[PDB]
């Protein structure tokens, strides 16, 4: 290969670890039709009474 | 009885469903001789990390 090496493609690579390469070495989407809800964002509250 | 006809008594209706129809249809008081005593009157708490 050469140059177009991912097909002009958005390449997204996974970091956190939720990769399962024995499940999938790529999966290739049209990302207008898959959409991510956030109802609420990563929220904190500190506890100090709790059980 | 077209008209009032309970008169000589201050009248008053149970109607938060206290009532227990079975043990009297009505009760009559001396009013002077039955006190009710209010240590506190009803608080709210909202609780967040209790058990």
């Amino acid at each position: 290969f050469r140059d177009g090496s991912f097909l002009g493609f958005n390449t997204h690579f996974n970091r956190n670890g939720a990769w399962a390469p024995t499940s999938a070495v790529g999966v290739i989407a049209d990302s207008s039709r898959v959409k991510i809800g956030v109802r609420q964002d990563i929220t904190v509250k500190f506890l100090d009474q709790a059980t």
